[PDB]
């Protein structure tokens, strides 16, 4: 069925209560993306500037209040154990990010939250959108264009891949 021990499983949006449980998924998120790449030193430090209280924050504020950020979490029975967060710059998106925890990463939940992520967008009309891909990240190329994206360039150690609506 699931074992991910919850009798449910849900997305919503990240609300400014879910900052700091989201700061503790999104420095993970960031060590697992580049853990084959980056030294621990370089990696340890990073998360500080990006995932810092205040940048969180004013992202979770403006997904909440219908602005340039959608950001949703995933939880398994009121845990937070992924996330997906798109910038929406007029009719375009650029997917950020996109992660589940290693033991719950279940290509349904990550297809759930890209798909309720594609419900949002449609009714705001974003008719494209773009993401960013390193291309020793063979889950995820994989994982992408099993959804719909495709590869428009490389930006040297990444595939542009997108999506068109």
């Amino acid at each position: 069925y699931f074992q991910s021990n919850a009798m449910s499983i849900e997305i919503r949006k990240l609300s400014i209560e879910d900052l700091e449980t989201l700061i503790e998924v999104a420095r993970e998120s960031w060590k697992w993306t580049y853990a084959g790449i980056y030294s621990e030193e370089y990696i340890e430090s990073w998360i500080r500037e990006k995932y810092s209280k205040e940048k969180l924050l004013n992202e979770i504020v403006r997904s909440q209040s219908n602005l340039d950020i959608l950001f949703l979490g995933a939880f398994a029975d009121s845990t937070l154990i992924g996330f997906i967060e798109l910038k929406i710059i007029a009719n375009k998106a650029e997917l950020l990010r996109l992660y589940l925890k290693p033991e719950y990463t279940h290509k349904k939940i990550g297809k759930t939250l890209l798909l309720e992520a594609e419900k949002i967008m449609k009714k705001k009309g974003i008719l494209e959108c773009r993401l960013y891909v390193h291309r020793q990240n063979s889950v995820g190329f994989s994982f992408y264009y099993k959804n719909g994206f495709k590869v428009e360039d490389t930006d040297g150690s990444d595939f542009i891949m997108e999506k068109k609506y």
